[PDB]
């Protein structure tokens, strides 16, 4: 059969896609098909109903800004919001702008092949159908495969085996016996929200980590309505700012100061609440000077001890090393530990001999007794839901063998090689990766698409030397920074943009200005 022939396919319904798709059909009139494995629209907010799933940015900021009707309809109960509020929030959104007829859920795209003497993509689906198209916007998220640590005899196991990325809804847990292994942010959230409910909680530990207060507090009708009464300044310099969290970056040195007031600047921030306003909130060398972050981490170190009365207990828990990662927050984490139906086993120095029946044994002889063991382990990284698709460009080369060591590209959004075919969040783009950093890429893409059509522009791709360029800029940004120092989430090569927001769309902008610098355009 023939294919059905569309100006653009858009790949994923998160955040990303629901955005590209309202803008190339809904703005410009082209004619576009979507595609998501989900059921339904979400994205990350679909797949992850885990207890305790929370927004890592505060709820007015946790959402789309370039509807100003949609940000005055708004409402929300607490500082932060749930998985199923951000899931009802985009439900809305597709509804409101009448997105869902162009969608096909849980349909996969296992192919891209384009074909150049057409300058066409040819999408073809896990269920059959065949689409060609000429742009290609993928918004295909983080999530890669999730990880499953294969411990001896697992399935012996007469209990439930829950991973966090597959949780199904309503499932109660209420006075079972529990564990749980992985102490990341999932982790933290799960233990957080089971051990009030649950009859015990066991949690294998194997590297604690730094986490801050997140402070989600209850609001009210009028705080509600001073947001919205300056909306447009609180996005302006939102969009402006380096993380784009709501706050304002210091650029006070934290060794210029006493030890008395950088106590004290420590600590109001830890009362206030913010994993990104505790590391760029209180001081600006943080993440650049050796003695400003042990200043951080021994604070954290100092709150952790008051706050567990065991001292034993607290020193499994005690994380060591650079504090240097995505900044961690909890809801009341550390004084689960308190609670008599919660103990914490350090799996370096008591590493698991092998699960039985119906619980975990250890290597001293204890079996702990079980009914679920809950796996807050992680996934991959952000090439993995690239790389296991073919995608194939000019010359029919392979994605995998053009990214043959580290994932590259230009700006974040394209890449050599493959034209007319554009990222959302792909590789070396910005760390910071909330909406109004989505809405950024998405709309440069959705500019240069009707750049593209008005001008009659064929095919637009960035030189192998405008990639290289772009290659060292994210790698000395990345050398000015700790987080180098060892191996942070990298690849040997940067893996990330992590000049701010603010600077990546001044970068995006001159671009644009500066006739498209990079390109190489193919008329006719
Ligand atoms: C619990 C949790 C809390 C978070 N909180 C925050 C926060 O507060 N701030 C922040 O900045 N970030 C946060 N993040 C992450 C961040 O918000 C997401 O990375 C971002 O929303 C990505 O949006 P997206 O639309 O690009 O991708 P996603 O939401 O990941 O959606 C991508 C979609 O593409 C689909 N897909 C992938 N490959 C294919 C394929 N081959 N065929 C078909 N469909 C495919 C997937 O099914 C998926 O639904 C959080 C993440 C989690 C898990
Ligand atoms: N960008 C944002 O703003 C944002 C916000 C929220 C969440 N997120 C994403 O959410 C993810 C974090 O959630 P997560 O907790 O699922 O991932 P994670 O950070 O990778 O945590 C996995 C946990 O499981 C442990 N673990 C893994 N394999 C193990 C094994 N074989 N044996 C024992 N323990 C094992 C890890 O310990 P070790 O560390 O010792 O290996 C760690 O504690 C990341 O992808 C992060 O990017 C992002």
């Amino acid at each position: 059969i023939s294919p059905t022939v569309v100006d653009a396919v858009v790949i994923g319904a998160g955040f990303g896609g629901i955005y590209a798709v309202h803008k190339l059909h809904n703005e410009q009139g082209l004619t576009v098909v979507g595609f998501d494995k989900a059921d339904g629209p979400g994205g990350t907010w679909y797949w992850n109903r885990y207890p305790g799933a929370l927004s890592d940015t505060e709820s007015h900021l946790y959402r789309f800004s370039f509807d100003r009707d949609l940000l005055q309809d708004g409402t929300w109960k607490t500082t932060y919001i749930t998985q199923p509020e951000i899931l009802e929030y985009l439900e809305s959104v597709v509804d409101r702008f009448d997105l869902r007829r162009h969608f096909r859920f849980g349909t996969e795209v296992t192919s891209a092949i384009y074909l150049e003497d057409e300058n066409l993509w040819e999408v073809s689906t896990d269920k059959g159908e065949v689409y060609r198209a000429k742009y290609v916007v993928n918004a295909v998220g983080l999530l890669s495969a999730i990880n499953f640590p294969d411990l001896p005899g697992l399935d012996t196991f007469e209990g439930e085996t829950i991973h966090t990325a597959a949780w199904p809804e309503g499932k109660n847990l209420a006075g079972k016996r529990v564990g749980v292994i992985g102490t990341g942010s999932t982790g933290q959230q799960v233990i957080t929200a089971l051990a009030p409910e649950v009859e015990h909680l066991t949690v294998f530990v194997r590297t604690p980590q730094y986490s801050v207060p997140v402070g989600n507090r209850p609001v009210t009708k009028e705080q509600i309505d001073a947001i919205k009464a300056d909306y447009d300044g609180i996005w302006d310099s939102v969009k402006k700012s380096a993380v784009a969290a709501g706050f304002e970056e210091s650029t006070l040195p934290a060794m210029s100061v006493s030890e008395e007031e950088r106590n004290r600047i420590f600590q109001e921030a830890w009362d206030h609440g913010g994993g990104a306003r505790f590391m760029f909130g209180t001081f600006g060398d943080i993440a650049t000077d050796e003695a400003a972050n042990e200043a951080a981490a021994s604070f954290i170190r100092s709150k952790i001890a008051e706050i567990i009365e065991d001292p034993e207990t607290a020193r499994k828990l005690m994380p060591t090393g650079l504090y240097a990662k995505r900044p961690l927050c909890d809801n009341g984490y550390y004084e689960v530990y308190n609670r008599p139906n919660v103990e914490a086993v350090a799996i370096k120095e008591n590493p698991i001999r092998e699960v039985t029946a119906k619980g975990v044994v250890t290597e001293d002889g204890v079996l702990h007794e079980l009914d679920v063991l809950v796996f807050a382990t992680g996934f991959d990284a952000v090439d993995g839901n690239y790389r296991r698709i073919e995608i194939r460009g000019r010359n029919g080369l392979h994605i995998n063998d053009h990214w043959d060591g580290q994932p590259t590209s230009y700006l974040g959004v394209t890449t050599a090689n493959f034209p007319n075919w554009f990222m959302v969040l792909g590789p070396n783009g910005p760390a910071t990766n909330l909406p109004p950093s989505i809405e950024t890429q998405v709309e440069w893409i959705s500019d240069t698409v009707a750049y593209a059509e008005r001008n009659e522009i064929r095919a637009i791709e960035p030189t192998p030397e405008a990639e290289e360029e772009w290659t060292q800029t994210c790698t000395d940004i990345a050398n000015a920074t700790l987080f180098t120092r060892g191996d942070s989430w990298i690849f040997p090569s940067v893996l990330f943009y992590l000049g701010g927001l603010g600077n990546y769309r001044n970068v995006l902008a001159g671009v644009v200005a500066d006739s498209y610098r990079g390109f190489e355009l193919k008329s006719a």
